[PDB]
């Protein structure tokens, strides 16, 4: 991805876009009782931890683009993982506005907290507004489809989140890519099948994870992976996405039935920015936040991991790589072993940036005892072995305890954190459970105990 530029969004015909300057993080009631270093991350040039140019470090994710056209390998690539695909008989009609808005079978109905994008956040117009729920009314809805249309520019926000002292001194604050209720309706019209498809499907014929149950999915896929594991990371993935896997991405939609609508991978591709008082253009780089970013992501992995694999290896057996992506994050397999150095290497002409797994210092072997994804390790259960518990390491845990974001919303927060943290095993829960009630707030939350979590789990399969 590379911003090709920027400027003063008068100059185009474009209003300043108001946005938050406050994180809305602050010390929870556990602040002092767990330990952790993480701080809400710089939302404005003018924060006094900032030690560098703030609009200068949120942008740099786009390091540019390596690649013009689609390779031989590419192609190959996408002839596989099409093939592989087809076989999930995906429905390649249109989905209707009423589910594409409030949802069906294998797609939420639209999140109505999260922005409405331009133009109505410069009409002070919510979401709140315009769908009912209960009426499931599409009148409104279509009336501002037909008034503003699509390819609306996208508004950037800045993520208010939990991150480390080198990142806020850096200024590296993540950015979110709020689309327009338009278009984002418009797209989960156009490819509301295939996202149902992939949610309902979660595996190593669509490679993807999106939609997943962790507590229950992790039991499933080391029966879905071949005999040697391979995993790395990339650095700045969506931001670094060149053109050519976009056009890969559109030749696989065509090749399953969804040559009707690749115009909206344009969109994505080659997109219209709007932040505070600039507006700029992107050629390529995933926008982080449209809808479909999850599961499009997840696909040009895929083709990624295909295509490097080809490139490396002459002669491969793709029928043999078993992988599921979740966006940039991969657990992948080979009945043979694989030099991820090696990949890492290819990847960097095709302008991604791998690097070990785990922010590993050197390229070391994938196993089942060292291998993660979603953050999550992978652990049988003592007493049913078959029953498989992801595994998140408590830092996490800890460190997001000690912040809230709505006092509200603490025994929600706290709730969610314990249905990650028991599967450390009983002892390190109870631990966690004691330091939550050594505190008037944590006293007062209603917590599940141990055995009623492991109960719950034999009974949710
Ligand atoms: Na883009």
């Amino acid at each position: 991805g590379e911003i090709q530029w920027m400027r003063p969004s008068k100059e185009v015909g474009y209003p300043i876009i108001n946005a938050p300057s406050k994180t809305k993080l602050e010390p929870s009631a556990f602040h002092y009782v767990f330990e952790g270093v993480k701080e809400p991350a710089v939302l404005t040039k003018n924060d006094p931890r900032l030690k560098t140019d703030f609009e200068e470090a949120i942008f740099s994710k786009y390091v540019g683009n390596k690649i013009t056209e689609v390779d031989e390998y590419m192609k190959e690539a996408v002839d596989h993982y099409a093939g592989q695909l087809m076989s999930l008989d995906i429905n390649t009609e249109q989905m209707c506005l009423e589910d594409a808005m409030y949802g069906t079978d294998g797609l939420e109905a639209l999140d109505l907290s999260t922005s409405a994008g331009y133009p109505y956040v410069a009409m002070g117009k919510k979401k709140r507004d315009i769908l009912n729920k209960q009426t499931r009314d599409t009148k409104e809805m279509q009336k501002l489809l037909d008034t503003y249309g699509i390819n609306l520019p996208l508004v950037t926000y800045v993520k208010d989140e939990l991150r480390s002292k080198t990142k806020v001194e850096q200024g590296k604050s993540r950015l979110i890519e709020a689309s327009s209720l338009n278009d984002s309706v418009a797209m989960r019209m156009a490819f509301g099948n295939l996202y149902a498809a992939f949610h309902k499907n979660p595996g190593v014929i669509t490679g993807s994870a999106v939609g997943c149950d962790p507590d229950l999915f992790w039991s499933k896929i080391p029966v879905l992976m071949e005999e040697k594991l391979f995993a790395f990371d990339y650095t700045g993935y969506d931001a670094s996405l060149s053109p050519a896997w976009f056009e890969a991405l559109k030749m696989v939609l065509e090749k399953i039935g969804f040559g009707d609508r690749v115009d909206y991978i344009d969109y994505l591709n080659h997109s219209h920015h709007l932040y505070k008082n600039k507006t700029y253009c992107v050629k390529g780089g995933m926008p982080s936040g449209v809808s479909g970013t999850s599961i499009f992501n997840s696909m040009i992995n895929n083709l990624i991991i295909r295509t490097l694999l080809l490139k490396t290896y002459k002669g491969i057996d793709l029928d043999h790589l078993k992988m599921i992506a979740y966006g940039d994050d991969v657990i992948a397999s080979y009945p043979h072993e694989v030099d991820a150095s090696l990949l890492a290497q290819s990847g960097k002409d095709y302008g991604l940036t791998m690097t070990p797994a785990d922010k590993s210092a050197t390229f070391e072997t994938v196993t089942w005892e060292n291998v993660t994804f979603l953050k999550r390790f992978f652990r049988a259960d003592e007493k049913y072995p078959f029953l498989i518990h992801p595994v998140m390491p408590m830092k996490e845990i800890h460190e997001s305890i000690r912040w809230t974001k709505d006092p509200r919303n603490t025994q929600d927060h706290v709730r969610s954190l314990c249905l990650l943290a028991w599967h450390n095993g009983e002892e390190e829960y109870n631990k966690f459970l004691a330091k939550i009630r050594s505190v008037p707030i944590g006293r007062a939350l209603d917590l599940p105990e141990y055995s009623t979590l492991y109960d719950r789990w034999l009974d949710s399969f």
